[PDB]
């Protein structure tokens, strides 16, 4: 049984959307002193679903968010040649393929996020040609059911981001994450509005529960390791992203400090890449995103190297391309969940374009044992809301 | 559909066999002074096969050579029950069951080695169930064909050496390992003894082909450091195990030196025990035996780890247990190869007892894209040598 | 005189026991989601006695707790003939013999266990041949009297928890170990259980006595790191086995936080393997027990490797076996005291076994300057309580 | 005066070229197994050009060779939005707009080279704009000439590479680099091919000029660390992309040798990303192309660093977009030449779309003082071999 065809397509949402606000989540443009939304060019209003087939009609269903239209084209022209006639089996050798003969421009960025879409959708099809989960050939249960963690939770008044909480703990979470609104150019007087709402939030969800802290690269070493300190009281489980994706070196040296512990890797690429977060100790806890970081087939090998290193792996996204990882490796041991939500970021906007990602009840996640692959489908549901381009 | 039963025997061979002979191969009770053959305690004259089946009769085959009726009642009295009624696609958690429960005594030697045998056997399993070579399920065909270097060439005359390696050469490697017969106590004189016995091979395979350098832990730190400017001249590719497997330090010192590449790990144990041999580097190229460190499932995830830091894996042994993993990792550029021979030390005596494992041809080995599970069965070929206690 | 035999037995305890309890003590397999008691692999409700005898009649006493009758089979198979027709007091020489000709498989677990009972046996034998205590052999008298800890203290219900710690200060210890009940699994919330748990003990012995807390292996590097300024307030002697033994890696970069000393040992093997642990400064206090970690030959090396590099030793298990080398040695302060009591998690199951050790008084333990050997005998008080296989 | 438009067309070749031969260059394709030109993937037979225009109708010419198609769609799409309608000397907030609005997806790879070929266009039109050639703007002259070393010389049979090699010679270069055709799946034999043509090649230009040495990728750790003892003798001034770019702990680790030189960049991207290279001391000679890394902008803060750091500068490619900036950098001794020839691999494809590099003349290259800009220009000479697409 060999691949017959790849098709990959471009959702673009033209649905309603929830307006941009200020002082909403940091990010790496907060540096420029650009006019409008600072997060108009890192949310998700378009996503890419990647179909590989096979002789006999099997369909593998594969995901990408980051530029979509530019990935697309690379798995149209470059990659799609590299793994139509192939055996889906071969699977690390389809994997290496792509990796070596496009490495002088695709090790990182594009090119990787391209071999993603292509990998998950080729371990989807693997799944349902011999009838298993995707997280049975990748290992099995070794989780009753998957914790998960509220992640939202951006800034915004005390008022609303409290009674948010307050909405949240109604879920049964034992862990959320929030964003933060201001960064090193706000100075000493955004340090003071961070601190006020990382204590609001605190303040709903109390000390009995664990509260992650998310900077989306929308800081840097500096202001980070001035924050750290005032940060510690508040007893934040991790700060994620300190600093822009390059900085490999910063977070090794915040991590390093050990007062608040620093998680990251959303932005990192390939096998190597992870594993060098985890042996430079630039991350406490390491959070690729498999339709990012190589796919499931590369995945599964980072998760190997955190795990002999005790590093927690907690991939970035609620979905299955990421569930199905976590549920068969011990140290993966919660998700990150969006909750289903109006097209905001774009981080939920997966869940109008498939169908099967699992939705949190009392804060845990499950999957089943029978059926085959990853366990979705595209979606029919919310055609009208999108402009699809093949 | 569950495991059923798990079925253990060893095999203790009782046919004729190659009588022992002095300074044959230098190892770890050199350093003793006890009389009679040094490599007696080493010889595996004994092989343990382990049959997993399930409620519908398939069965998986693994094994394991070291210490075989103890772990035997290891495997009988402590892992079979967390084995039983259970999913073999649930090899990630049923490996973490036994490396957990038993980890205050197993982590290392008897209890990893029972580990193995089982989850080999898994592993075989599993490929049976769903119609699949193991490699396939491993990721796959990442070479045409499996290269292989010659492994004997023991100590002796100056004569046998040359005879043998003239055979060797017929054989068509261009990789061949050959083994010290004086260590520490035999002094500048069995140093000499050494050399003139690496040359002597040269002289017959010449520098066009490698030429590995096998010290089985009859060595020490201080002798192997005084060895290593000696040795250089004949570009010996590595230098194998120079110190007792407990000598880490030593490891890493000898191979930081960058005089003669240093392999080891034949005797290493579990994914976090191997790590540390790459983190650490202590090793060139690192060498577990997958019927040893831990299954399949520790392999592949060792593979991980290693091609990350770019140490090539060649496992100790030329069988399907370690040849499946090579061929679905590009950082596994060779496999040891065993030549089939009388009983004489017992790496050979698993082609007795198996039916399956590939012969080399030209220097090259190859795995069957449709053949399920491991390709081996257990043989009938050579009941009337051996004593078989179950 | 030469060692005539080796008699090995393994004793079942088939008496009444103390019914398991949830949140009990943190351990290895919390990982899983396995059913039942979670400490049912790690409990002793077994031991073995090993008994070397000279050809005069002369008899030492060994003995071991980990896997009793697989290290019974290594002892009776493997070592037995490599220690009869030896002289007791080339124990050296004979402790090289099992560790270099089983070094392929022993040198960690089971292996190293057996060689520990058989070692003990030699050095209790020694003593009595030349009427000399064990202590006074290895250096002699260097405390006028061995302080104690009191070590039970399990997790509990906070009145339970009291109410023991009431009733343990009545017995004048200056120093407690208690254990915890919850671990990564349990989130947050289990962290504060865990703290109040703390917090009961400290209200109960104060601050005028020390406090050492028990993980036992049940939490791992993230988790630890996360609990290690929460636990600091409590101002605790040291943290017990935060990671699983294989994880030597985490325990250096815990202990080197220098927030809570870090103690560790109990599940390492061999001279080199607790040297490493010492090098690496993976713990503060190193905790081996000299019936799993190579006898007393191996733990007497291991104490002048400590003492250089002013380590203290606190053996675990409060026995013979580890008393003499305490005293002996002004780098080992004072020794782990196990109470009698039923028999529960086993710990205490010598009590039946062996008559001769010592009971506190006061928070002290004492050892006889003219007793030769260990100053044990094997009890016939509780035979009707055992099955005792040979 | 602001930017209006962004011009990118990609140029593909259709005229004849230099059929495939195999054993030519090692890449990071020759671990695999697929059949076929091993450099197909890596040729440049197309080649991108772009054009920012000022309102007054003044064009500044960029360029980039890395998947041409892609990158455009990036330009198209993503970065010219960032560019028009800004002035062209606020050239570093233009390049941190893009580097950081994008930085997700863009910050090596495809991104990287967009933002690539902007940047060189956006410096020549500031040299245009103020009447200064961009060496001026950069730092001006701190040679009399620039040195280059003849950059070809692939592997072939000995007669071809030393006629190629005389032929060189004839143009007074005093520093020549040749490519290997052998690499690690050839073993030993492949070992000694390589080596024959490196003493071809020395036979023929002697001792008193430098031979440096291309892998391209084609090699791994293993091998280099093994080639390196025997390349010594030969006196390379150092060995090119020993590894794959991802593997920079590779690179550090061969580096450190200290037995030949390594170096590489010219597949790093972004400033950071060759600053770790130059802190790591992961090379001896640094090789970024300025048409990848990050444009001209980027470059040159990559040289300061790398001056810091005396760890010479040496770009790949030799063209305008590097010259320059050689040019006016005492740490940048020579240049990479590609002498002009018919379409091979493709590096000497730009000669065929711009006019204005300079050709080198007994070994040097010189730049015009007052010629504003880079100094070239869009060629109509070879339009007929092209199929222009924008
Ligand atoms: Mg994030
Ligand atoms: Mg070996
Ligand atoms: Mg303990
Ligand atoms: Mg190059």
């Amino acid at each position: 049984m060999k691949i017959k065809s790849v098709r990959t397509r471009v959702w673009t949402w033209k649905g309603p959307t929830v307006p941009p606000q200020g002082n909403f989540c940091t990010n790496a443009s907060d540096a420029l002193w650009m006019k409008g939304d600072a997060m108009s060019s890192f949310r998700f209003h378009q996503w890419l679903t990647c179909e590989v087939e096979t002789e006999d009609g099997t369909i593998g269903i594969g995901n990408a968010a980051l530029a979509p239209s530019v990935v697309k084209k690379v798995i149209d022209d470059w990659y799609a040649p590299l793994v139509i006639g192939e055996d889906p089996f071969d699977y690390a050798y389809i994997w290496e393929k792509m990796y070596r003969r496009s490495h002088a421009w695709g090790r990182k960025g594009i090119g990787m996020t391209a071999i993603s879409a292509i990998d998950i959708a080729i371990w989807d099809l693997m799944g349902k040609l011999v009838g298993k989960p995707v997280f049975k050939l990748l290992g099995g249960r070794t989780k009753d059911r998957i914790p998960v963690y509220y992640s939202k939770l951006y800034a915004g008044s005390i008022e609303a981001m409290q009674k948010e909480a307050e909405e949240a703990m109604k879920g049964g979470y034992k862990a959320f994450k929030s964003r933060f609104g201001y960064g090193p150019k706000d100075g000493m007087p955004g340090m003071r509005e961070n601190l006020k709402r990382v204590e609001a939030v605190r303040e709903v969800i109390g000390y009995d529960n664990d509260l992650m802290l998310e900077c989306y690269m929308g800081w840097n070493l500096d202001y980070a390791k001035r924050m750290l300190p005032k940060l510690a009281p508040y007893e934040p489980r991790w700060l994620e992203e300190p600093v822009i994706a390059d900085d490999v070196a910063g977070y090794a040296e915040l991590n390093a400090m050990n007062i608040v512990p620093i998680s990251g890797g959303e932005h990192e690429f390939s096998v190597i890449g992870c594993a060098e977060l985890i042996n430079r100790k630039a991350v406490s806890v390491l959070q690729y995103d498999t339709n990012r970081v190589g796919g499931i087939t590369a995945a599964q090998k980072i998760n190997a190297i955190a795990e002999a290193a005790q590093i927690p792996v907690i991939p970035h996204a609620g979905q299955m391309h990421n569930y199905h990882l976590t549920m068969a490796n011990t140290n993966c041991p919660i998700s990150e969940y969006f909750p289903v939500f109006d097209v905001e970021v774009g981080n939920e906007l997966f869940y109008y374009i498939f169908e099967g990602d699992p939705e949190a009840v009392d804060g845990y996640l499950q999957l089943d044992d029978d059926l085959p692959g990853l366990g979705i489908a595209i979606s029919d549901k919310h055609l009208q809301h999108f402009d699809i381009t093949e």
